[PDB]
């Protein structure tokens, strides 16, 4: 069956893993649990096609360097996550975008900018900032909350259709 | 506030109106009620931006001709709906696509192919057929059910982000 090799990328503490686990296990993880590397496979039906989603949940900070080079070359599409109440996480998005471009030899790699934690009133990144960024990269911008499940299948299905249309 | 002028297009009986009403009024219309022309405005928040959705729900069959020319030139983006248990409705999609192209003077107009009634086991249009069609047009393909609300905000938000990225 069709498999789509997805990787969730972004700064430490932005909700990469809580996003991933709301999709696969249907619940919010409210605690401190930093990732090294975690892999999830789930058979799912998207727009009538049977497929398997093979998600690689990555570390934010780490000694991950060209140890990131390795998962970035096998990933077919990328969720690039930041948190809307953390301005620094938003500036680091550029970092992840160029390093993805570098290793894939491509300027057009399947990608969606995800602004997570939208349930929180304490926003420091305006939607318009991120909308314009995502438009400069030729990329979709979707806001999510791993807390309320607002936008999580959206962000992930949108990325599977980007890989389709590539 | 930003307004997005959306129009729902497609053959008679495909679920144009039940799709529209599940979005705006949160319920399934199980009856016979053909449309002439209906308009819906709703203030909504998509990906943190405040916007108003101005949806034009159109007639499928009619004496609608260049009386369709008029709403097709003011529409910013189009949902092109067919039903997955009606092969003829799927072949007519081409009709609506060329006439949209003609009046907008454009080959790149915001559009998403929607395959509705996916809750029904009695499919005559395979997902792969429609996936390939939608890929030949450079367009997203999303399946919906106005009955279960499966995919309806998806199909509509996807089209608002196409207008954004245009
Ligand atoms: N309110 C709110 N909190 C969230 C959301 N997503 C994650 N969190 C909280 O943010 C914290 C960090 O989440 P986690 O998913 O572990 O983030 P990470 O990006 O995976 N961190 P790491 O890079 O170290 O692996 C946790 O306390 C989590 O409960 C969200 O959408 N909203
Ligand atoms: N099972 C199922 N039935 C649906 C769905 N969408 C619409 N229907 C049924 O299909 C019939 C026609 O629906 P309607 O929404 O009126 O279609 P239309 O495309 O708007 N028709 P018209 O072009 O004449 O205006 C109704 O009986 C409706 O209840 C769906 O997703 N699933
Ligand atoms: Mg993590
Ligand atoms: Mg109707």
């Amino acid at each position: 069956m069709t498999e789509y090799k997805l990787v969730v990328v972004g700064a430490g503490g932005v909700g990469k893993s809580a996003l991933t686990i709301q999709l696969i296990q249907n619940h919010f993880v409210d605690e401190y649990d930093p990732t090294i590397e975690d892999s999830y496979r789930k058979q799912v039906v998207i727009d009538g096609e049977t497929c398997l989603l093979d998600i690689l949940d990555t570390a934010g900070l780490e000694e991950y360097s060209a140890m990131r080079d390795q998962y970035m070359r096998t990933g077919e599409g990328f969720l690039c996550v930041f948190a809307i109440n953390n301005t620094k996480s938003f500036e680091d998005i550029h970092q992840y975008r160029e390093q993805i471009k570098r290793v894939k030899d491509s300027d057009d790699v399947p990608m969606v900018l995800v602004g997570n934690k939208c349930d929180l009133a304490a926003r420091t990144v305006e939607s318009r900032q991120a909308q314009d960024l995502a438009r400069s990269y030729g990329i979709p911008y979707i806001e999510t909350s791993a807390k309320t499940r607002q936008g999580v299948e959206d962000a992930f299905y949108t990325l599977v259709r980007e890989i389709r249309q590539h």
